[PDB]
């Protein structure tokens, strides 16, 4: 259970980092995004 | 503790999926968003 | 392990709340964002 939760949490960290990059690109208009 | 963490992690998955949909809509301009 | 996971989950909640605010601002154009 705990190890599986560690994996789901890391997966969420990956998804959140991607969202952060995409949101910063939209907020700042980077490269015309 | 562990079961409560499982619930919080699932709640985060729900919030992250919603954010992903909203961000993709903004990035692609779907339906004028 | 479990307490460390509790901390990572709270950190994710903070990041997700920030993303939600930023996305709502972009979706609604708040304050010209």
């Amino acid at each position: 259970e705990v190890e599986a939760l560690e994996k789901k949490v890391e997966a969420l960290e990956v998804k959140v980092q991607k969202l952060e990059k995409k949101v910063e690109a939209l907020e700042h208009g980077w490269d015309g995004r």
